[PDB]
């Protein structure tokens, strides 16, 4: 018997119940393979993984956002090429999802889900404030809704400022809307002014404008994502900019374990910015998966091809958790919120991975730092963009 060790960041009890049913079914069909799930919370996982991956504690499989850290881990010899064990994965999973975890023709992981960041909002609170949530198409209209919420005594936005990345969603989306795909593509290539260019300075200017309305809950810089999602679930703030995984999370984090029920819940895309080059259909989000650590056993690919199969992924869509990557598993997207989100993802010409993950731990950490820094007044919009560009130039210099 051999044990496949899979490190993950999942907290939801319904999801874990489904994962356990899949693992039980797999172990019954493969009596010589055991599956050990190893949980670490999101922030702890990102902080601890570098040490664990470079040690003899490394697992076979670990949760991954792809992006810059995945690229560097591959070039550092920290991952295992499973191309020779990928025949079934390539049959059953989306080609774009498989490509997200392939480097230099080597299959270093497999996709698990795709996501969109957007504004979850409370229709009950919006009605109290006299806001039609479906009518918010532009950034100016969004700011007007913020002012209407404040006038009604309702905290407009819950944000997990302590974790920083929830605030970076604002800066990133504003940069996407201001500059469009080409401004970002050019910055990635270090062309022109790069991340110090006008679209990124405008992103900071618009984030500072939002911050000047004081739209966040008191003490937001001390709140992590769990606390912020709980505020939304408890009807204590009207708006939550978050990935689509928030749907189940705000319910679990609510005192009543239900949160904002479907009859009170809305979701809207990030609005357009007047004069901006970005399209309202452009999406910020991710393609997340499981990477193979160096030394991963062949049984780990056997597990992943079952865990990621059409039936398994259909179950996880049907419990409202993931937008799946397995072919045909979109049949499980029965929930109206998740169905519409999956359509936005499918239709997007530009589906951009989270800036903090695309740019790697160092430069992405700078983006996270300047996002809260602009809001708190510690850096100006120009200085923020300058810091991102300077850090990015050094990352380019020091990597292949
Ligand atoms: O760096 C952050 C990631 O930490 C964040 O990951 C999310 C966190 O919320 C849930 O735990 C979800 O399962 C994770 O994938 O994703 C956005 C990125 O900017």
């Amino acid at each position: 018997d051999t044990t496949v060790r899979m490190m993950h960041i999942e907290t939801d009890p319904n999801v874990l119940g489904v994962w356990e049913e899949i693992a039980k079914d797999f172990e019954a069909k493969n009596p010589d393979i055991k599956v050990n799930l190893e949980f670490l919370e999101n922030e702890a996982f990102k902080a601890k993984l570098p040490t664990l991956l470079q040690s003899q504690q490394k697992p076979d499989l670990f949760y991954s956002w792809g992006g810059g850290n995945f690229q560097v881990r591959a070039e550092s010899g920290l991952l295992e090429d499973m191309e020779g064990y990928s025949a079934t994965l390539n049959q059953e999973l989306s080609a774009a999802g498989m490509n997200a975890f392939k480097i230099d023709g080597k299959q270093y992981g497999a996709p698990y889900m795709v996501s969109q960041v957007g504004f979850w909002y409370n229709k009950k609170l919006f009605k109290q404030a006299g806001i039609d949530g479906e009518s918010i198409q532009t950034w100016d209209e969004f700011l007007t809704a913020i002012e209407k919420l404040k006038a009604a005594g309702i905290t407009p936005i819950a944000v997990g400022g302590a974790d920083k990345w929830p605030m970076h969603f604002y800066w990133s989306y504003l940069a996407m809307r201001a500059g469009g795909q080409e401004a970002f593509a050019a910055a990635m290539q270090d062309q022109g002014d790069g991340f110090a260019g006008e679209a990124f300075v405008r992103a900071g200017e618009e984030l500072k404008r939002l911050a000047a309305l004081e739209p966040f809950q008191p003490g937001f810089m001390a709140a992590g994502y769990g606390e912020s999602a709980g505020l939304f679930g408890d009807y204590k703030a009207a708006i939550h900019l978050m990935g689509d995984w928030d749907y189940n999370f705000q319910a679990q984090q609510a005192v009543d374990k239900k949160g904002v029920v479907d009859s009170d819940l809305g979701f809207m895309n990030f609005p357009v910015l007047k004069g901006g080059a970005g399209a309202g259909s452009d999406t910020l989000g991710g393609i997340n998966g499981f990477a193979f650590a160096k030394g991963a056993k062949p049984e780990a690919a056997k597990w992943l091809e079952f865990f990621l199969n059409e039936n398994s992924q259909t179950k996880l869509a049907e419990i409202d958790q993931i937008i799946p990557v397995a072919k045909g598993a979109d049949k499980g997207l029965k929930n109206p919120f998740k169905q519409k989100i999956s359509q936005t993802i499918s239709s997007a010409q530009w589906h951009q991975v989270f800036f903090d993950q695309a740019l790697g731990a160092d430069v992405g950490g700078v983006v996270n730092d300047i996002s809260v820094g602009i809001v708190n007044g510690d850096v100006t919009p120009k200085e923020a963009a300058e810091q991102v560009q300077e850090a990015w130039e050094m990352r380019l210099e020091h990597h292949h």
